[PDB]
C-alpha cells in the first residue's frame, strides 16, 4: 500500500497470536509492544526517546504479522504508551519513505 | 527520493539560516528541534513520547527546508533527545510510506 500521513499511521499487527494496532514508526529503532507474553529467553533493556527512558524485555527471532505481511525480529515489551513498529521490521516488510 | 530504513532516516534541514541534521518521523505527530532561537511569540505545548511527557515551545509558520523542499508551518523547540520532522511537515513535502 501507499500510506499518507495526514492521520496517524497506524495498523493492525497479529504477534504471538494476538491482533494490535501499531503505529508504523520510522523514528524508532526498534519494535515495541504493550505488556504482553512472548515465547523464549529474553533480557533486559533501556529505550529512550522524548520524555526519558522506560524498561523493556527484549525478545528475538519473534514472527509478526504487520498490514499482512510477516516480518522476523526483535521485539521489545513494556509499558509503552503505543504499540510502535520500528525499522528492525519496516526493512523486513519493505518499507520505504517516498518524496 | 525513495529512503529505505535500514539506517536512520537523517536528512539536513534549514531554519533560520543553519542547516541541522533531522530524523523523517512518521511517528511524530509534530515537528520537535532542539533548543535554538526563532522569531517571533510562542505558545505553550506538552508533548509525549515513549518516556513521559516535556514542555516545549510552539512557533507557527516558520519556513523550513527539509531535504531541499520547502515547507512553511508549525516547529516545536524543547528538550528533545533528537531533531525529528513529524506529519505536519512530512505532508508539506509529499511524504509518504510504501511498501
Ligand atoms: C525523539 C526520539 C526519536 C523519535 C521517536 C519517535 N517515537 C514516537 C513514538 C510514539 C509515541 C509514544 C514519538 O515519540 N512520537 C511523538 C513525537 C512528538 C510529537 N509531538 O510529535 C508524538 O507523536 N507525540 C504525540 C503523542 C503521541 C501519543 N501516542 C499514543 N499515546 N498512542 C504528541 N502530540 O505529543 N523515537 C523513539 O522514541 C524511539 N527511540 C529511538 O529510536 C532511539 N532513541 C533516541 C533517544 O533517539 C533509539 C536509540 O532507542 C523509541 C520508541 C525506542 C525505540
Amino acid at each position: 500500500p501507499q500510506i499518507t500521513l495526514w492521520k496517524r499511521p497506524l495498523v493492525t499487527i497479529k504477534i504471538g497470536g494476538q491482533l494490535k494496532e501499531a503505529l508504523l514508526d520510522t523514528g524508532a529503532d526498534d519494535t515495541v509492544i504493550e505488556e504482553m507474553s512472548l515465547p523464549g529467553r529474553w533480557k533486559p533493556k533501556m529505550i529512550g526517546g522524548i520524555g526519558g527512558f522506560i524498561k523493556v524485555r527484549q525478545y528475538d527471532q519473534i514472527i509478526i504479522e504487520i498490514a499482512g505481511h510477516k516480518a522476523i525480529g526483535t521485539v521489545l515489551v513494556g509499558p509503552t504508551p503505543a504499540n510502535i513498529i520500528g525499522r528492525n521490521l519496516l526493512t523486513q516488510i519493505g518499507a520505504t519513505l517516498n518524496f
